[PDB]
């Protein structure tokens, strides 16, 4: 019925054979055949299918109201699988500030295979309509984006994509299936870095893909079986286990996000704050129309580089590390850690100022996270 | 010094920190930074590098006398990584009977990205010289091949490749590093389905790549980090553990192979036998010059389909399943299980007769495997 | 600072060496010594100590405000370890309705070693004072108990134990460290079946023990090293990971418990309800004085056996299985599943009527659990 | 049929449900019941039984020609389980130089429960007959023993035990089921530290017990379920996997043992050598009559402490660590590492001289182990 219930009882995460209430870990590569071609339960070679991976795939399919799930060895492997639906000469539109790893994959790997890529500001959907070429076959959207959390209208992107015969894809990592279901809004394919919120415990690198399209599912399965970026059984198990608490975690993260944003907007040592919950944020109405909660990623400006470094070292409960979506709260400085190769004045142009801090809110006590960040800001 | 010693003491498979005599399993995605950019031991994000994966990579690099190792989520992911060294318009030569999954990847995935592929009979190396085009950039060789175990001269293929500016690649799965070291013979890149002999226990799907070329290594690392077909830490650990016994396993397998081949050549219900140890086999001299042992895969002809099915069901110690390189002995019928989509008369043309049986010799008692197969053959 | 924060940042659950933000899994048995007696980081043999087990032990010690943690292969192994602090001729007081496995261990195993055991109603602490013999050395208390949730005054039990020179022990499984800290109230030793709430995901059988007493800790360590009921590294890792969400899980469980109890008290097909939150419950004041939340175990009477079976099969979100403390809600009938060997009229005497149902509330949506149970009750 | 075959095909180590050729890892604690009391495949709570543990138990039972297997969290937990077959006032005979952990368990833990223990020189079996008291109920034998490898006649010990109504137990760790089967010679119970050869890779701490006695099996199962020293599923899986190569490993170890002993007997810097293969060894005939191979543990005298330390640091392929039975060769000095608490002159009395070195032969190349040890000895 309701979401927290569905997280527990949706999908196939028990053992039909023994009744084990958790998915068995099939640390195995091949399977007995009773006769040539007779598969006991459909399995014959773990790259093609493995029952633990199948359990996690059924989970992501159920949670996104899709029909088919796919588990890859990482988020970028999921993305490469999806991009491989295209041929040389095909063209793909991506939102202009898409994830750095996504941009790198497209422009430094797939353009060598004749995939053409255009980055557009999808915050106005007519931008998409202008960028459509006769060779465009895919529209690829993150919402909200990193690290400034730009929101893209998912439903309109889906309509545009259908009208022009495009495969629509949403990287739903930041929102998770708990808050935003792109397939329900007409999108062809939804994907996730399960490395982040879904696994939720910073201990699995994994990607997940869901679709309701039988033909797209068949092509994805062919690509996964032929290029082989499959998730292993132990990581699939840890993913299923982590997803059990997704709702509780995201709701705690959201309570802290609201309180932390109040604090940041009030504080003198903080200028601009980037988050879709702020009513002045571009397309705040749109986000509210397509999601019923918020991501735990916030960005905000302090004065300069050394204020940011001071902030990092003054906090007791914000940890300096890569990734987002941990049980710990994480802090980072994009201009030094993710956008450092970009020349400084294009960084400034894009809003990636030297004092832009990104935090990924964890599940610590709300008041502790507010107080710790505020006392650290008070030293600036 | 000697090979069985090197299998135990070569590579980094202990913990410098605690002294643990086995590699710790780093079931983790990200890493604390003491300062922005200060990595404690070089780690920052598990897709880029993970210390358990690093342990297995150092093992494959050491065992092939290379400098750089790479661990992928499967053999075909290793192969796709290597093929992605090429650009649209580039051309690759493969041996004509290359692994079905390899052929499928190249002709149904990578040709859509403008990679051109030509299959040649590399058992005569001048075939390679004839097939070279101005656009050829890669030469890809399995030796010996599946399921008829054709041998290709590795050293001459390396010389040819160097003279024409080609990246040379050997799929060394069937021989393993214990018996055949392509990098020692001038090959640029060696790869493995570690799913088979290296893991050795039918419980990991994985690929491994080694090279001595710094620039090729840098490009492989970039491709692995951007397309993300990485092996997880638990599977890397199981790989290291399985490789410990590789020498003992391969030597037992070889003792049984010699005895089983004597039996098969003597038996009336058996026609042709395919294995590089037979002195009448094409390029037997070449194989002996480039390897100091044998693969555990044998193929042999019985009369027809139902003799093969009878054989399978009469044996007590040969198991009907996909894959090769298990501790169990495995039996299969290519014409029904791996070449069934090919029309019957091209199957016959290629030697894939309806009675061609393939066995992958395991580590059971030699006399038991000889006796069990012979008594099963005696029922034909 | 606050509890949800302490769950994330308390204890040692990162890797000092690589910075890995999760505890490495040391799947290892022994450790290199640089010189005879020189242990690099204190490890020499995994039974004596293993760094993953050490991580989980530091977690349980921190969460109970103790000094020493111990991880055993199960709850009953923790209990046997603690009972082995005694010698033949020593006497132990346990609360009269203690866990069936505990009772069985004491009366069918340890009495054969000359341990004498007396069961008393500890809901009145003067019962303890009456039962003290000159040979009594241990007082062992669960609060609240299974399946009728009797509450025992922990602080008074501690005072009594200190005055008469007894080792006081509390089985704190049902409350978890999130809600009840016996060591803070003077108890010598606190233990847990981490199989239940702490692991929280029905995928680890494990026990945990914490103490602040150096001498008791030394004796426990000696017993653990000599009788060897240690938890393995993979299970220790899964325990640490599960404990991360303990607070969020228990708080969701508590919201549903309050609402479900309102429903049960209102429903006509339900007679008595057993839970310490009910103000009419014996020692409700005491529980509130020693805990700041509630267990997720509830018991309640329906009419008879077949009403209970009907109830079980009418619910969609209550699962029929052993154990408690899962993410799923669990349902059971003690008179058939845990007290079936007791004659029927002593069952009735004790309150274990044929219609007594026990539910362990999970983390599903509150309204779904209320509605599902109520609609199932409405069919009676 | 033959032993290497039985290691691969004996026991239940595949999945009946999916056909998976390796045992699934049931990382689970409890199991769905279709009706109260209806267990789908006999499982209801993982402490009582877990299907991965059941797989390893069936393996040890098959390999020792027993009927019932039991897997414990360590060797000493197996031993404590077996000792708990006794009651206060019962008396147990152990061989005089039994494992230090065994001696410590008996004399410092179980004597506090009224178990009486007598150490006798079982190398003459009439010693056993002299030590029998009216209260003796158990006879516990290691053969060969640590670190001087004394041999005890197993068959005569069994006859003696049966005639006087004693439960006979053999710690068969050093020989493994591959070479010595005590149950075949009349022994009631056989046990193993699977931490050593059976797991074989220094990455599992575990114990295994096998018996053919239904009543003893029922009592062991009751003790295991009530005191809870169970092996977890991941460790059970790693045990099954390690046992696959037991025969190949032990045979390599034995080839190196023979050659190393020739070297040691010839070398001037080496005095006495302790190993049952030497024809001058006490009860060499007896060992040959009850085993068809040898343990990989050897002890030998060098001059003094600093010759032993020099030896350790001169070898390249002998590793300084606790335990025995690794793939690596291990070296140790009992007088400093296992017998250091014993006063020096009783050490000398027992033969534990300051220059007594113990090596556990691994699976490195034979000639490398001979040459490395000899060149290290040549520096003395
Ligand atoms: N969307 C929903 O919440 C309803 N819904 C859709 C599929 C499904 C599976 C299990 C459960 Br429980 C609820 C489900
Ligand atoms: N080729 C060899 O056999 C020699 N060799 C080369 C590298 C290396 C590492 C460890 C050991 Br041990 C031996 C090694
Ligand atoms: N009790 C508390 O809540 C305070 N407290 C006590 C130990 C400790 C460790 C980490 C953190 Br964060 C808080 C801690
Ligand atoms: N002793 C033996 O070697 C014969 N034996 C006894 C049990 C058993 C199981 C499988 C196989 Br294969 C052989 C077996
Ligand atoms: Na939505
Ligand atoms: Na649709
Ligand atoms: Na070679
Ligand atoms: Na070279
Ligand atoms: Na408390
Ligand atoms: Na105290
Ligand atoms: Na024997
Ligand atoms: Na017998």
């Amino acid at each position: 019925s309701n979401k927290k219930t569905k997280l527990i009882h949706g999908g196939h995460t028990t053992d039909d054979y023994t009744g084990a209430v958790t998915t068995p870990i099939y640390q195995t590569s091949t399977y007995l055949q009773d006769d040539i071609g007779d598969l006991r339960q459909g399995y014959e070679y773990s790259r093609t299918a493995n029952p633990t991976r199948s359990s996690v795939e059924s989970v992501i399919a159920t949670l996104e109201n899709g029909k088919h799930g796919f588990a890859f060895s990482s988020g970028v492997a999921a993305i490469s699988a999806v991009v491989m639906l295209l041929d040389k000469g095909d063209h793909i539109i991506l939102n202009s500030d898409v994830y750095g790893g996504t941009a790198r994959a497209l422009t430094k790997v797939f353009t060598r295979f004749g995939i053409e890529v255009d980055f557009v500001d999808t915050t106005h959907t007519d931008s998409i309509v202008q960028a459509i070429r006769p060779t465009t076959k895919m529209l690829f959207i993150e919402t909200p984006s990193n690290p400034l959390l730009r929101v893209t209208d998912i439903k309109k992107s889906a309509e545009i994509a259908k009208e022009h015969g495009l495969i629509s894809v949403v990287d739903n990592t930041f929102m998770t299936p708990y808050y935003q279901n792109p397939l329900d809004l007409g999108i062809d394919i939804v994907l996730h870095s399960a490395t982040k919120y879904l696994g939720g415990h910073s201990d699995v690198v994994a990607g997940l893909v869901a679709t309701s399209d039988d033909k797209l599912a068949e092509r994805l399965a062919f690509i996964s079986n032929s290029t082989g970026g499959i998730l292993g059984p132990q990581d699939s198990y840890l993913l299923v286990r982590g997803i059990k608490t997704l709702g509780l975690r995201m709701e705690q993260i959201n309570r802290s996000v609201i309180e932390i944003i109040k604090m940041l907007q009030a504080h003198p040592a903080v200028q601009q704050v980037f988050h879709p919950s702020i009513e002045s944020h571009l397309n705040h109405d749109v986000h509210m129309a397509q999601a019923d909660g918020h991501t735990g990623v916030i960005a905000f400006e302090v004065k300069n580089t050394e204020s940011a470094k001071q902030l990092i070292k003054a906090t007791s409960y914000y940890t300096l590390a890569e990734s987002l979506g941990a049980v710990e709260s994480l802090i980072s400085v994009p201009a030094l850690m993710t956008h450092a190769s970009i020349p400084a004045d294009i960084r400034a142009k894009e809003g990636i100022t030297d004092g832009l801090v990104r935090i990924s809110v964890g599940i610590e006590d709300t008041e502790d996270l507010v107080d710790d960040l505020k006392q650290a800001l008070d030293t600036l």
